[PDB]
């Protein structure tokens, strides 16, 4: 229904309140790595079969900043390619699926830049390329992460699952 | 080149570029640091006869990730797990004695197929050099798997990570 959310938005959908119990979550902080989602639809994106933009405001006290790397400060690559997989788990609650996310993996991943504390505003860019329903639910989306108007990460077959059940996995 | 293992204190050094030195490869630190020791490294052996390194992470229930990943459903975010496979393969480029910062420059394909429980007692990194490549900067190719007590749970082809005497242009 919702076609953009807040931080206060996803807030509530990392204690289970926005889609409820049972069903997919983002993390809370200090994992949560999205202020703002400023796009989310079923149509559109680079395939015509879904979109999310979102935001995250950058300052030079974020927490990651001082141990990674000390004299050498910038954001995790790592924490970056992560929003987009809570951003396709994120995508499925809002389908409407039941369930919690899991990674599952990605294909191509490259970093061709970087973000120092001296920036603004990281934004992820998420194309969803198909939506699997097989006994379980997944979606295939690629992404990219950008830092002030410069492409700076992509990724390539992002897939994340949706599980009742995650005691076997 | 010569050091085989190193301790949790040798890789809190590495953190504070006092290793392998200023200017040169470092570890994250707390809380972004995701290796308790390195085992074993090598610059032989390894799936490709061209180096290894096995390092651990310990698990207890408390580690800060768990109660924010997920509230109610807690387990290790796969993307730590995934970063201390590129943050090895920059030490293996530090331990070689090159000079410059490490930058993760990527994946060939990334799996998980499974997870880390609170419960867990042990994380394993297993990391197999593929590849050095000494052109005009250096970088190294590397496959990686995690395991947890025993039982392997993702995967990494074609992991690359470069060393950057100038991250300026970065
Ligand atoms: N929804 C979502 C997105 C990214 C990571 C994730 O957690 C993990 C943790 C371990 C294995 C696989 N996925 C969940
Ligand atoms: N040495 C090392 C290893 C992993 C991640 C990394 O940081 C990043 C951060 C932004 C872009 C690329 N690499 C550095």
């Amino acid at each position: 229904k919702q076609h953009a959310f807040t931080r206060e938005d996803l807030l509530r959908c990392s204690r289970g309140e926005l889609f409820g119990p049972g069903n997919a979550q983002l993390p809370a902080p200090n994992m949560l790595m999205i202020d703002r989602i400023v796009h989310i639809s079923d149509v559109g994106g680079k395939y015509g079969k879904g979109e999310l933009v979102a935001e995250l405001d950058i300052n030079p006290d974020l927490w990651f900043f001082a141990c990674h790397f000390e004299g050498d400060p910038v954001m995790p690559g790592c924490l970056g390619l992560d929003a987009m997989w809570q951003l396709v788990g994120f995508y499925l609650g809002w389908q409407g699926n039941p369930g919690r996310g899991r990674a599952l993996g990605s294909g191509e991943v490259k970093f061709f830049g970087q973000v120092l504390p001296t920036a603004k505003k990281v934004t992820y860019n998420i194309h969803i390329k198909r939506t699997i329903n097989r006994s379980l639910v997944l979606a295939i989306a690629d992404g990219t992460v950008s830092v002030d108007g410069r492409e700076i990460y992509s990724a390539e077959g992002l897939r994340v699952g949706l599980f009742t059940s995650t005691d076997s996995f």
